[PDB]
């Protein structure tokens, strides 16, 4: 038993809700919140800009030190950093950005990072300003992640489309 509430169960291990991931993070305080990161951990907009804003820019300060030490992430890769006031940990995962021409097959590699964590609160990778089809992203999630994932979808219209079209 865990504290996630109001989710629709899509599969054995994948759940979905129309929710603001920032508000869901602040209420649940999950062990892991996933950020929709880029390789530079520049959290300017989308999910990342919103998570960073909610930390009063502490996420960005921590991220800049991480990059100065380690260099950029790989597309499809991840790193674990602090969850600040939102979660114990933040798993920064880089899905491909279609608006940068990156290979959509890397979306499966991105979701594989979730399997290193027993339970996660997450957005749909590569959705939103990353330019992928969220229905495709949901399918890759369900077919790749084996751990327990609670997906927060900000847009109610997108949410109902995702549920109604789910196979
Ligand atoms: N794409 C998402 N999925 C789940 N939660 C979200 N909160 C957001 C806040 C923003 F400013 C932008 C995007 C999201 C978002």
């Amino acid at each position: 038993v865990n504290s996630f509430s109001g989710y629709l169960k899509l599969t054995d291990n994948v759940y979905i809700k129309n929710a603001d991931i920032v508000e869901e993070a602040k209420k649940v305080k999950p062990t892991v919140v996933v950020n929709a990161a880029n390789v530079y951990l520049k959290h300017g907009g989308g999910v990342a800009g919103a998570l960073n804003k909610a930390t009063n820019n502490a996420m960005q300060v921590e991220s800049d030190d991480y990059i100065a030490t380690n260099g950029p992430l790989k597309v499809g890769g991840s790193c674990v950093l602090s969850g600040h006031n939102l979660a114990k940990h933040c798993l920064h995962v880089v899905g491909p950005n279609v608006n940068k021409g990156e290979d959509i097959q890397l979306l499966k590699s991105a979701y594989e990072n979730f399997n290193q964590h027993e339970v996660l609160l997450a957005p749909l990778l590569s959705a939103g300003i990353f330019g992928a089809d969220p229905i495709h992203s949901l399918r890759v999630c369900v077919d790749t992640v084996r751990t327990n994932v609670y997906l927060a979808v900000f847009d109610k219209n997108l949410y109902d489309k995702l549920v109604s079209s789910f196979l």
